[PDB]
């Protein structure tokens, strides 16, 4: 139904989000031992430390149910080092639990971001996602994110590819 910034008490529920899509997306893509470890307690504590640091550049959202639970979130920040000139803001994470899929509230977490990225001065943000994960690649395709590289990772023991797309932040209306 509606996206608002995320505060504190929202944070257990950003972290099942996190963790429950993480292991609904990523089924034989990442280490199965990888997606057993995560943990709702460790994931809350961390997202609650930056919430917390005033001097962190991260901007937290969260989607609501029609009722009021967080069933999404998006997190947005400067790029972390990607190595494309021109590309200053990053999303850092989106997820939406699988079942609220496909009823808009992505796009309009991402929309949120882009705007708030916009109004203080990233000209692009760039996004990276694994190159087999065919959902959210086609999310951004479809939102017309253009492919600029990619690079591998190494994710539990695993050593996989990652594709990055690039989004114009001034000039457009988000
Ligand atoms: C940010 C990094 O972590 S990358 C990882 C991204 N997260 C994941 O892959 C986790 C699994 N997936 C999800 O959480 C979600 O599906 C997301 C975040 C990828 C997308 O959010 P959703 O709410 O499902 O998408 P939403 O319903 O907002 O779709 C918006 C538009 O994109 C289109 N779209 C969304 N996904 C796809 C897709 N996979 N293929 C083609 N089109 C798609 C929708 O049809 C819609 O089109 P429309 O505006 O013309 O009607």
């Amino acid at each position: 139904v509606r996206i608002r910034r995320a505060g504190l008490e929202d944070l257990p529920g950003v972290a099942r989000v996190l963790v429950d899509t993480w292991r609904a997306t990523y089924r034989g893509v990442v280490p199965e031992a990888f997606l057993e470890g995560l943990s709702y307690e460790g994931q809350a504590e961390r997202w609650a430390q930056r919430l917390k640091t005033p001097t962190w550049p991260g901007r937290l959202f969260v989607a609501e149910s029609e009722s009021g639970e967080v069933v999404g979130f998006a997190a947005f920040g400067p790029d972390r080092a990607s190595g494309f000139p021109g590309y200053t803001a990053e999303l850092w994470a989106i997820y939406v639990l699988p079942t609220w899929q496909r009823k808009g509230l992505g796009r309009a977490l991402f929309h949120e971001g882009a705007r708030l990225l916009q109004a203080e001065g990233y000209g692009r943000m760039l996004v990276w996602v694994l190159k087999e994960n065919p959902k959210g690649r086609g999310f951004y395709e479809h939102l017309g994110g253009v492919l600029l590289g990619e690079r591998e990772i190494e994710l539990g023991g695993a050593k996989l590819w990652e594709v990055a797309y690039g989004f114009d932040l001034g000039g457009h209306k988000w």
